DNA sequence: CGCTAATTGCTC
DNA sequence: GAGCAATTAGCG
């Protein structure tokens, strides 16, 4: 069963979506597009880094 | 193994 | 169509 290949993010990439996450818990439309055009990345791998950082921030702080 | 990227299938 | 929970799976 085909997946895509697994994403090494560079640690240039990592700190701008963390910088982002720390701004902003959820991103519109465009706000994902400008971060991804902005860091080289796909509308869908900066959602998916969102909605596994949002996970991440629940399991810590609940 | 632990961290986390990608997938699935559901709610809304 | 975005979020979310449960899950699968790559890599250090």
């Amino acid at each position: 069963k085909p997946r895509k290949a697994r994403t090494a993010f560079s640690d240039h990439q990592l700190n701008q979506l963390e910088r982002s996450f720390e701004r902003q818990k959820y991103l519109s439309v465009q706000d994902r597009m400008d971060l991804a055009a902005a860091l080289n990345l796909t509308d869908t791998q900066v959602k998916t880094w969102y909605q596994n950082r949002r996970t991440k921030w629940k399991r810590q702080t609940a």
